[PDB]
């Protein structure tokens, strides 16, 4: 399982948010911590992506593009997984020092979005998702959103996406027997993958509005976060860049 060896081998390690928990919760502090966590996580996601099989085939501008458009979903999907494995989806485990309970979900002023994310975490349990299926689905998420106008070199991207989908089928096919199970399983995983986009979309809208009024609510946005959310995210919210869905 060469391909699986790579995903397993390059999977990012634990990342902390640097949150002061001995300090009373507040909107400004929580969101500022989540943002810092984004900056820190982005760094790992970039190093992770550049190490994926065939990623370097993509044109350099397209490499940065898919990462800049997919980080939200990637991060949310991995966050859901940690929440499932660490606390069986009891809370949102953003980081070791940033675990969201119902109080924080509410205090973050993004309770509805958090509920959305916890529900995704629950799915990992309800579908009995394997660590390997998780890994393969996550890799596939990096290639699940592109500009309606296409990429610099769409042809390579298309080839790459086709291969990662082919790998997901392999994972499903192995350790299995019933051809009806393979198809059903693929149906469920693609359904799950699609369910990530609406959550990402809601978060994009939220962080965008947050960046705009950040100065008023006293929320901090690190360099890369401020740049990406003001330059790349708007392209998604305006319909110029959209998710690739399996199902209609
Ligand atoms: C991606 C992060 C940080 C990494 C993670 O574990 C998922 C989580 C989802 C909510 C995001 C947060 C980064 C900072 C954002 C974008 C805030 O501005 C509003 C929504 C937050
Ligand atoms: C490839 C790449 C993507 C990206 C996003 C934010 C900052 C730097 C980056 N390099
Ligand atoms: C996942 C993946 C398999 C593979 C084989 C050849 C070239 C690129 C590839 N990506």
């Amino acid at each position: 399982p060469i391909f699986l060896n790579v995903l397993e081998a390059i999977e990012p390690g634990v990342v902390c948010a640097g949150h002061d928990n001995n300090q009373p919760d507040s909107f400004a502090a929580l969101l500022s911590s989540l943002n810092e966590l984004g900056e820190r996580q982005l760094v790992h996601v970039v190093k992770w992506a550049k190490a994926l099989p065939g990623f370097r085939n993509l044109h350099v501008d397209d490499q940065m593009a898919v990462i800049q458009y997919s980080w939200m979903g990637l991060m949310v999907f991995a966050m859901g997984w940690r929440s499932f494995t660490n606390v069986n989806s009891r809370m949102l485990y953003f980081a070791p020092d940033l675990v969201f309970n119902e109080y924080r979900m509410h205090k973050s002023r993004m309770y509805s979005q958090c509920v959305r994310m916890r529900h995704l975490s629950q799915e990992f349990g309800w579908l009995q998702i394997t660590p390997q299926e998780f890994l393969c689905m996550k890799a596939l998420l990096l290639f699940s959103i592109i500009p309606v106008d296409g990429l610099k070199n769409q042809k390579f991207f298309d080839e790459l996406r086709m291969n990662y989908i082919k790998e997901l089928d392999r994972i499903i096919a192995c350790k299995r027997k019933n051809p009806t199970s393979c198809s059903r399983r693929f149906y469920q995983l693609t359904k799950l993958l699609d369910s990530v986009q609406p959550i990402a979309r809601e978060l994009h809208q939220f962080t965008f509005d947050l960046l705009i009024k950040s100065h008023m609510v006293s929320v901090d946005f690190p360099e890369m976060m401020a740049e990406i959310i003001s330059v790349q995210v708007p392209k998604i919210l305006s319909g110029k860049v959209k998710p690739i869905y399996f199902h209609t």
